[PDB]
């Protein structure tokens, strides 16, 4: 899995 652009 992953994550998209945390901010
Ligand atoms: C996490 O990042 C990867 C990089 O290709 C994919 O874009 C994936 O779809 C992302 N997962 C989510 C939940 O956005
Ligand atoms: C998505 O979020 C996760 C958890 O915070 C990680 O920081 C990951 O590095 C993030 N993905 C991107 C592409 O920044």
């Amino acid at each position: 899995p992953t994550t998209t652009p945390l901010k």
